[PDB]
């Protein structure tokens, strides 16, 4: 499924394709290395996306990096290119009042601070979307 094409490294998916850097950094840095080739960090759309990023994950016990950040004032979460999380997939919090970001830990999506060595996602972009509630405390 590839909606718009991207290169040979890149997992495609519906509307976009994705690079799983198994080496670490921060999550600014992550992010910014996504932007070296013209990519985003990974900006997670559906449930589809995360099963298709276990799949190519595959280790699953490691952390990764995707452009989730906390937004305030709105307690929501937005992404790095100005789309905004669908918060209806899997355990976020909604309201935290940290600068924790969200990385990939096993099934699940978990949150820390942006400063731990952590592996990254970046997905290069066919398109992008907004679709957000609120999880409130994660009960």
């Amino acid at each position: 499924s590839a909606k718009l094409e991207c290169p040979q490294d890149w997992l495609s998916h519906r509307d976009k394709c994705f690079h799983v850097s198994q080496v670490s950094n921060t999550w600014e840095e992550g992010l910014v290395d996504c932007d070296g080739k013209g990519a985003t960090l990974m900006l997670i759309q559906d449930q589809e996306e995360l099963r298709f990023l276990l799949d190519s994950i595959k280790e699953k016990y490691n952390s990764f990096w995707i452009g989730l950040r906390y937004t305030l004032p709105d307690m929501n979460w937005k992404w790095i290119n100005g789309s905004t999380l669908n918060s209806d997939v899997l355990k976020i919090t909604g309201d935290t009042e940290n600068d924790s970001c969200a990385a990939i830990s096993g099934d699940k999506v978990t949150f820390e601070s942006c400063n731990s060595d952590n592996r990254w996602i970046c997905q290069k972009e066919l398109y992008h979307e907004t679709l957000s509630n609120y999880v409130g405390y994660g009960h």
